[PDB]
């Protein structure tokens, strides 16, 4: 069995009139949250808190006044890049 519910819960609201359950901490960073829920699509998935852009991937949730039972507006931007490449393998790991 497992257990351990700690931290504040945040609701991710999208312009698509939808929402997503995401738990964030007052210490975590915006950049991490985006990659945590929106992997890769972090350059597009923009967050807005109180009319303010959380662009800063370092801006802590605590500083942004991001508390629990709160909602964060998400924004999607158009693909302004033409990057293309196969799966790359770099970074070994030996434990």
């Amino acid at each position: 069995g497992s257990s351990g519910s700690s931290g504040i819960n945040v609701r991710l609201k999208f312009l698509n009139d939808t929402e997503e359950l995401a738990v964030a901490r007052p210490e975590d960073t915006v950049g991490t949250l985006k990659s945590k829920y929106f992997p890769g699509q972090e350059s597009q998935m923009k967050l807005i808190y109180q009319g303010r852009l959380l662009q800063d991937p370092a801006r802590t949730l605590s500083s942004l006044n991001i508390t629990n039972n709160c909602v964060i507006h998400c924004h999607r931007s158009p693909p302004g890049a033409a990057v293309s490449g196969p799966s790359a393998s770099s970074g070994p790991s030996s434990g």
